[PDB]
């Protein structure tokens, strides 16, 4: 069940599996040539002492198998490569199919926590793919191998010892859970005694204004000795321990190479025999431990593949988007309408309106964001989830969501930039023509870009690394101007009355509304200051729309009723 | 020196001379023990080794020394445990004079930074003064000595290479340090395109507006193949390292070994001369770091040094208190009042008031530089600079501060329920009677308190962890019968009355202002509600009083620009 899933996802950066097979094979003669490394060891030490100056056929065969083996490690780039190249496909198949997936997943599942989720389980599968499968492997072949040539270097002569060591290091275990445990101990009586003054401390009011310095004190006192009478016991242990550790680490390399030395180095243990040992010890015990990281690791890289493949099953816009082509300019008309992150628990409910061309109509409803899924409703970003759209026929399911709605296009409000790249910034959303100097007519119809033409001159220069230390009014006429760019004239804007004190929302204002005449367009504000300039209002409440009319009998009815009190509350 | 000031408050808990004598003295008794052992260990290893029956005598010696090694690094707990005493004694004087120190300390340098100090910078003391002052000792003795017996055990023969061997790591560590810098590369790398689409992803709004989802996988194609192809050089490089780095080991290990065998082979070397050459080895390799990690905490803990001498200074604000006792039931008047943290930072102006002796006074004005300020002030938190407070021939400012915080009650809006139970709560201005069985008797008539006057336990709450199982309006009750128990004299309040929506507030005030009948009262009580109790009224306009008088015809006269709008805007 756990490579299942794993492999399914990984199949997707197919035409490199075959490459693994050279790699792990070329990896599998690493191990075994690496098993007979110390073996020709001996043969080279011995070499000497057998042989003094000794023939030139054994140096020359010992030096092709070293550079078999060092061309060999060096292969083992091949696997790493391919392991880069996994993880580069993979990864950039999550990124294609996360932009072009539906901002649904977005708002409701911290997309700035998906984001770091991204690089930090790609990394994850990354070490699993490219040295812990290939370390699994070596380490259980190297400690079989080492074991059996083990066997074959002695008549079980110094193997039991060897493996009798640790048996005897069991009495180590205890003794190093016992420490940890104390010195968890002391570790939680200081956080209890740092809670204790942290607590205490600010009311240094209170007691002093009550005179009670002498009981602050004792308590404090208290805890001060509480914690010296555990540090004691802490020592004690410590004391015992050292001594208890030191003495058998030594004892255990006392005995061993004792052994070997007076016993087996008389009969039967030469110096080339002894070097192939010690190499063996620290090609057996290096690699042991590899295993149970590499148990983890796949664990962790299980959960992390889980998530992946998550994000991959999501996929639905692609052919929702291919759809049919369309000229707008129809007046936009609500019938019932409901919507909800739930198909029965639902954030708008029971909504209609109608907005006819070339009127500029704005939406007013509760602060808490009750407009806002309307909003998204009426440029066609969530399906709705029941309800319809008038339109002629009402076919506006069968449009495509490129074509619909770069014709409506669409600007915004609230702090959106990027980083010395202005030109290309406005050339951002832009349909594929270059547009190498005619764009000059838009950035002269902006009608307040040109205060800021200067910029132009540079064409590139960079205000910060995050973009946002131009000021809202240079977005906002950078906006004004992707606007224009984009669709003779039609609009939507968002949080128009929300911020900025008013103030330079309407030295922008100037800029704008001369620019949207006569065109449709709709207005999401809190304030009555812009929208009662000529506007047909939408009256919103907690998911439900009751709002009709242009501005007046809307006014004298409903604002008189609720919107009058709440726009006194923003005189200030 | 920097020694001679760190002694200084190292002595100013001074029991530990005699013991840390002591403690040194048998420190390098060990050190030299166990730089004798090794000789004691080859005698021993010879001697099962050259005899196959090892008289009694030198396995006695052998192990009467060990048992003397032994028993004196367990003597090593007499200076783990002399530390201990040093560092609660540093400890504990710090705690009696920081809980004794001027408020002003607190209000300007925090409180977690302070206990933070306390724990952390004690925890360093503790480690120099413990183990790292004797691994420094140790260390240079050991190295010192075992580069002796390294010289006259064996022959320069061995240990010439074996230094050697060190000076072949030169060609190790430079292709480590380029490991480092390049995998730093790596890091910053996927640090950058982290941020850059991190940046990018919460514009999907706009970009999905501007259906161009194309450009921007261009964007993360480019990101992600230079990754890609920074990765690649990564994997170049370590699979470059990897071979070099491990034969450079293995021929290190050949070489010394085989140069031993032909020793061995050939004569000087016997084999517990190997034992306690190994021995050595261990011996001094382990403190070489020690030493370093010596340097660098000793440099770390010297700023601790400083710090905690920088604490030890301010025992003014309880030492200048034990001047003078006084009945302190008069009336009292502030002049010249125009203060602040310095004389260039003025909090205040020049100002002037007067307070009764038996009705009700309140101070009401704006929060910044306002009210709050000169209510410390009166409460003498803040020591007079060039003001007087007039209780006659000015005496408070000559008069004992236990003696006027005797004669004054304190309780505030926070009403945080201090640790311990509900018993010491309640009796905890007045320790000096321990009033077993009669602190309730004068409480009953409070309103509000008797909600929790039935109580079975009575006695058992307490603050749990945090000060919740009593709740803080609840808190008020109590605090307001510790003030009626406490204090049979002037009163203050402290109540940023609009706040908490004051709906219980009422709830209890119909209780202290009853318990307080005839009791001279400072209040903060710039609310509706609670001016109306207040009687004579101190209006701070902007850090001074701009008039005096009755509350309805002091709100009239100070209402005709502001204060009108402003409370039948706060009661909102
Ligand atoms: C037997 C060969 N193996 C060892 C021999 C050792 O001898 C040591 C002698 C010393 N001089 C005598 C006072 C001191 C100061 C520390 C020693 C340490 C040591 C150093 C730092 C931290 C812990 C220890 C440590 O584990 O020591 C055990 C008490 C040590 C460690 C090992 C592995
Ligand atoms: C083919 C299987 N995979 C490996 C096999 C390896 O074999 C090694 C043998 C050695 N001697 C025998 C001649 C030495 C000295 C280092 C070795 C390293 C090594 C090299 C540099 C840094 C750390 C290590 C290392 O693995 O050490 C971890 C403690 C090594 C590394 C890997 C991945």
């Amino acid at each position: 069940s756990k490579l299942k899933p794993f492999f399914a996802l990984v199949r997707r950066t197919n035409p490199s599996y075959g490459k693994l097979a050279f790699a792990l094979a070329l990896s599998v003669v690493t191990t075994l040539v690496s098993l007979l490394i110390p073996l020709l060891t001996k043969q080279l030490v011995d070499g000497f002492s057998m042989s003094n100056l000794s023939g030139t056929q054994i140096g020359l065969i010992a030096l092709v198998f070293f550079v078999q083996a060092g061309l060999s490690a060096y292969a083992t780039y091949a696997l790493n490569y391919n392991g880069q190249k996994i993880i580069s496909g993979l990864r950039e198949l999550l990124w294609k199919k996360l932009i072009k997936l539906p901002v649904s997943y977005f708002d409701t599942n911290a997309s700035g926590e998906t984001v770091s989720r991204v690089t930090n389980d790609t990394m994850v599968v990354k070490e699993l793919i490219t040295t812990h499968i290939s370390g699994f492997i070596t380490g259980i072949i190297s400690v079989i191998g080492s074991l059996t040539i083990l066997f074959i270097m002695n008549w079980k002569l110094t193997l039991l010892v060897l493996v009798v060591v640790p048996l005897a290091a069991l009495i180590l275990v205890p003794i190093g859970r016992k420490m940890f445990s104390i010195s968890r101990e002391t570790q939680d009586e200081t956080a209890r005694f740092t809670g204790l003054l942290n607590q205490i401390l600010p009311e240094i009011r209170l007691v002093k204004a009550s005179n009670a310095e002498d009981v602050e004190y004792g308590r404090g006192k208290m805890g001060i000795s509480s914690l010296f009478k555990l540090g004691v016991r802490e020592a004690k242990v410590q004391s015992l321990v050292g001594p208890l550790i030191s003495l058998v680490l030594m004892a255990a390399l006392v005995a061993v190479i004792g052994y070997g030395g007076m016993q087996v180095s008389s009969g039967e243990l030469t110096a080339g025999a002894l070097v192939a040992f010690i190499l063996y010890l620290f090609q057996i015990i290096m690699p042991m431990g590899q295993i149970t990281t590499f148990f983890t690791q796949l664990q962790k890289s299980i959960g992390a593949t889980e998530r992946m493949i998550e994000i991959l099953a999501e996929e639905e816009e692609d052919t929702v988007t291919g759809k049919q082509i369309e000229n707008a300019h129809l007046p936009i008309q609500l019938d019932r309408v409901s919507f909800g992150y739930k198909p029965d628990q639902l954030i708008l409910k029971e909504v209609s309106a109608v907005i006819e061309a070339g009127k500029v109509t704005a939406i007013v409803g509760p602060s808490g964001g009750g407009k806002t899924t309307l909003f998204k409703l009426l440029e066609r970003f969530y399906s709705p989830t029941a309800g319809t759209i008038r339109l002629g026929d009402e076919p506006v399911d069968t449009y495509s969501l490129e074509s619909w709605r770069e014709h409506i296009g669409y600007v915004s409000q609230e702090s959106p930039l990027m980083s010395g790249t202005i030109r290309e910034n406005i050339c951002y959303g832009l349909e594929r023509d270059v547009t190498d100097a005619e764009i000059e007519k838009a950035a002269e119809m902006a009608y307040a870009l040109n205060f800021i033409k200067e910029l132009p001159n540079q064409f590139d220069t960079e205000v910060g690394e995050r973009g946002i230390m131009l000021s809202g009014g240079q977005r906002q006429r950078i906006a004004i101007a992707r606007a224009l760019l984009r669709n003779p004239s039609i609009l939507m804007l968002d949080a128009a009355t929300s911020s900025l004190d008013s103030q330079s929302e309407k030295s922008v204002q100037q800029a704008l509304e001369v620019l949207m005449e006569g065109r449709t367009t709709i207005v999401i504000a809190h304030r009555l200051s812009t929208v009662v300039d000529a506007d047909q209002l939408l009256f919103v409440e907690k998911g439900e729309i009751t709002g009709r009319g242009t501005h007046h009998e809307l006014m004298a009815s409903h604002g008189l009723y609720r919107d009058f009190a709440e726009q006194q509350l923003k005189m200030n």
